[PDB]
């Protein structure tokens, strides 16, 4: 609401310049999944509605900026378009100079990152790609952390700047799990080390009324609390960290239930068998890969009671079946709740994946840094221009 959308702006006959994230993968100079192609088709199809000319800006893997490298073009990706669509696109790769495009008609520019100041938004480079349209339209979360030319510097020169449907329902999910979340509120934050998840947590805590802790950042909880861990993996240098947490939680009466008991192994491999045990019988030679039966059990009871529940992360290393229990759980709890779901990070889309319960989550995000920054409370660069941008 604080941004501009596209219902707010005026497309009719106007160059609508637009940021999507087509940073889909390539192979042979063939796409392997066009499913970042196939979200940014309804903000395309309303411009075209509107009686605007549509011109499509994207990044394509990693390329070198001041150079021009093939398997990084955005060639396929824009015949790839044009078949989705069934409407012919255009593609400019001497887009910078000049733009030729007629309300009705596509054009797919060639990839941003091959630009000079891009990666910087040079003032320069900002003013070129704003003098090529009349609006400026953000579709593209996943690349909204950065401040770049085509994802920030644009919007403070061209004359009207505005978010398109993606990035509108991105803001909007997550806004609804993080500013003024319907109680109880429950935060799963699970992965390898705390200190990668550590600003997460800080801001999070304050937030919720029950924080699950996973995996690698569950075990160096479980150390902090006092019990042995033996082998398994987890950071010894946070466990003053995750004490400072477990007081702050109790302070701030947040319920983070460290696992009662555990799932553990002598081998880190998919054939290791699970031995149930209580959080406290953990031996030397043991690694704790999930959590127990009546961890899991605490986990459904408290997910069961929330009516927002923010995933990111699972509590056991589920890619083996002995060790899955714990995350299938959680991912049935999580299906069974009702209550408004925010699912993000890669191991949580996989777990999402193995348990078949897309649907039933309302809202994954497939943004990575991005999605990780906001959870932070960070300021992501190309949402405030736009703020900036919507004063009147
Ligand atoms: N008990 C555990 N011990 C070791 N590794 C685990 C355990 N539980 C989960 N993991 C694994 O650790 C990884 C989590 O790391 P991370 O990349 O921070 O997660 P994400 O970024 O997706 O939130 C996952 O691959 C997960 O399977």
């Amino acid at each position: 609401m604080s941004f501009l959308t596209l219902k707010d702006v005026d497309l009719k006959d106007k160059k609508v310049l637009v940021r999507v994230d087509f940073n889909v993968p390539v192979k042979d100079g063939k796409v392997t999944s066009k499913v970042r192609i196939e979200a940014a088709i309804p903000t395309i199809q309303y411009i075209l509605d509107q009686g605007g000319a549509v011109i499509l800006m994207s990044h394509l893997g990693r390329p070198t900026e001041g150079e021009y490298d093939s398997q990084f073009s955005l060639e396929p990706v824009a015949k790839a378009l044009s078949e989705i669509i069934n409407k012919p696109v255009k593609f400019a790769k001497d887009w910078l100079d000049g733009v030729d495009v007629k309300a009705g008609e596509i054009v797919m520019c060639e990839n941003v990152r091959f630009n000079s100041g891009e990666k910087k938004s040079t003032d320069d480079l900002s003013k070129k790609i704003a003098s090529l349209g009349d609006v400026f339209v953000m579709d593209a979360f996943a690349t909204a952390h950065r401040a770049q030319a085509s994802t920030y510097g644009v919007a403070k020169y061209i004359p009207v700047a505005c978010a398109g449907i993606l990035l509108t329902n991105e803001i909007q999910a997550l806004e609804k799990a993080l500013k003024s979340p319907k109680k109880p509120m429950a935060a799963i934050v699970g992965g390898s080390k705390v200190s990668t998840k550590l600003s997460v947590l800080n801001n999070l805590l304050d937030k919720v009324e029950i924080l699950i802790v996973g995996g690698g950042i569950a075990n160096t909880f479980i150390k902090a609390e006092g019990f042995d861990v033996g082998n398994s993996l987890y950071e010894q240098d946070l466990v003053a960290e995750a004490t400072e947490i477990l007081a702050k939680a109790k302070a701030l009466g947040v319920n983070i239930p460290v696992p009662v008991d555990v799932r553990v192994a002598k081998e880190f491999s998919e054939n290791a068998q699970a031995i149930i045990k209580k959080v406290s019988d953990v031996v030397a030679d043991e690694m704790i890969l999930d959590i127990g039966p009546e961890s899991q059990k605490i986990i459904a009871e408290l997910l069961k009671s929330a009516n927002t529940i923010l995933w990111n992360g699972p509590v056991g290393v589920f890619e083996f079946d002995n060790f899955a229990e714990g995350t299938k759980a959680l991912s049935l709890a999580i299906a069974q709740s009702h209550a408004f779901s925010v699912a993000g990070g890669g191991d949580t889309i996989a777990a999402i994946e193995k348990f078949g319960i897309k649907d039933q989550v309302s809202y994954i995000s497939t943004a990575g840094g991005a999605f990780l920054e906001f959870l932070e409370g960070k300021k992501l660069p190309a949402i405030e221009i736009l703020k900036e941008k919507a004063i009147r």
